[PDB]
């Protein structure tokens, strides 16, 4: 792309992707922690992004949080009309309502002119409501539907930022902090070498099986998200980042 | 202050205030809109420093939201369903036009998120949680209620209502319709859709209720609604209030 290589896009994409081992990087310019309009400009990637790996019929899981909204509100419909099916990834992980995956999934599904099915499983049940919510056909219907998801587009969050957004219990706080967790994704928080060192519980997506879904997008950008990055991909992930100037030129530096 | 017709309309139905635009929504869709964008103004006027506003669904509430603007004194605002699922479809359940509506308002949120496909037993184990507890308790709270009147007949065939039920709201002459309940000629209570949140007992407590409907077709309906004393501010059009009281 010419407007990559004369912004220095193109040399940065590739400096970051083999900084991080990615199966591709797409930087958008900017600084989405100074310039609002560069998440919106993620978004847009990450939605050319997803469009590019569409097949004939689709499983889309999705996370939560203000950048994956973003990728939301800039889809659109599909045209090569292919089937778009919708589904947050996990439980919504103690989000507040806007912020939640199913909140995230629906306005997604919308704007891409696709069907959707969301997961109503409260983080706080006591274990005999569990237990009963999680038979239900319902549930086991949508559950079952995540597990064969063909994508997943999802964030990620600085680890102390997250725990304060969602409602964290103190105990979990005092894990987060204890086992130095500086990332954050999908419910999963992690070290500094991209290991697991805390686990929300939820129901939907675990980490394991993420290596059977063939197209991963992670998007998150932003200064302030260059060592939460860089920690979630010490491990191999087969992720595609899109991310912006801001975390990458911190990064790298 | 008051056109003759707003004096007339507030004495004939013992409104707190009544509010008419011009035109008649069944005819003029788009009087829709003027009714949303004086109920918004209604609802600045009334807001106190923090305010807890409880929204039903319906296109007339949708059309508030759409008008909805921030707060020019930015006061605290926090928005939520008044009840659980009535059987509407999505675009006109209270939990789509309660996010539409803090999100135009710049304020912030919480749904309900009940019945659907689950069990009796899956439900309740459901409205005993924490979260679910939390928002029943912020509607109890409702510092303020916006809400549509319906026909009844109509209100119990867009939702999807059983047929033993459709048949118990025939037999007992039901006429309108308000957040889940349908009452007949006399305003009483004939039929009750299931449904956790606020319970027609609880808007007596609250400070601030403002119903918005309107269109010639629902003349019958609100004057029905309003045979009991509801301290409730009315937002209507001529279309509504000039049938309603045969000046037109
Ligand atoms: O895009 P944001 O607003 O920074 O939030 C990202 C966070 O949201 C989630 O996707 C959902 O909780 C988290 O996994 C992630 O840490
Ligand atoms: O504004 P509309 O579309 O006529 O619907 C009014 C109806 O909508 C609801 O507010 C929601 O179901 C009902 O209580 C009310 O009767």
């Amino acid at each position: 792309s010419n407007a990559k290589d004369v912004l220095g896009l193109t040399l940065l994409e590739k400096t970051l992707k083999e900084r991080l081992n990615l199966k591709d990087a797409i930087i958008v310019s900017g600084d989405s922690d100074q310039s609002p309009w560069v998440k919106k400009e993620m978004g847009r990637a990450a939605v050319a992004c997803m469009k590019k790996r569409f097949s004939g019929k689709n499983i889309v899981a999705v996370t939560g949080g203000t950048t994956i909204e973003a990728v939301a509100e800039m889809m659109t419909p599909d045209s090569k009309n292919r089937e778009l099916l919708f589904v947050p990834a996990r439980g919504g992980l103690g989000e507040d309502v806007k912020n939640q995956a199913n909140t995230i999934c629906a306005h997604m599904a919308e704007k891409a002119s696709g069907t959707y099915r969301l997961l109503f499983v409260p983080g706080q049940l006591s274990q005999g409501a569990y237990s009963s919510i999680i038979e239900e056909p319902s549930v086991k219907e949508v559950l079952n539907t995540i597990k064969s998801a063909s994508m997943l587009v999802h964030g990620i969050g600085e680890a102390k930022t997250m725990a304060q957004r969602r409602n964290t219990p103190l105990e979990d706080l005092k894990k987060i902090d204890d086992n130095d967790a500086v990332t954050e994704a999908f419910g999963y928080y992690f070290n500094a070498d991209g290991e697991v060192v805390h686990k929300v519980h939820s129901v939907g997506m675990q980490l394991d099986d993420i290596d059977a879904i063939p197209d991963i997008i992670a998007v998150a950008g932003g200064s302030s998200k260059a060592e939460a990055i860089e920690a979630y991909f010490k491990k191999p992930r087969n992720t595609v980042l899109v991310t912006d100037e801001g975390a990458a030129k911190k990064l790298l530096r």
